[PDB]
């Protein structure tokens, strides 16, 4: 089963809006069962329209917001499933401006 190894932005980061969010896992993801939802939890919870896709490599998931992210706090809830079928879930939070 996969573990999250790294993400851009990192947990607890504050800065400019990212063009995309990348999640990197320890095992190859099964794409049809793995996913993510982006939520805005605070403004200076609302779902944010975003496309989710496999990265360059099978261990990466990329989230691309449909519009530039506005200033506030965000949470990425993710679900990662590999060939052993056990779903692993977690959350990454970061702030924009
Ligand atoms: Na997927």
């Amino acid at each position: 089963h996969p573990k999250l190894v790294s993400s851009t932005p990192a947990e607890g980061s504050e800065g400019a809006a990212p063009a995309k969010i990348e999640l990197h896992f320890s095992e190859n993801l099964v794409t049809q069962f793995s996913g993510a939802k982006l939520v805005m939890t605070a403004m200076p919870p609302m779902a944010v329209k975003a496309a989710v896709s496999g990265g360059g490599d099978p261990k990466t998931m990329v989230i691309t917001p449909a519009s530039p992210l506005t200033a506030g706090t965000y949470k990425v809830d993710w679900r990662a499933v590999s060939s052993d079928t056990f779903p692993i879930t977690g959350s990454v939070t970061f702030k924009v401006k």
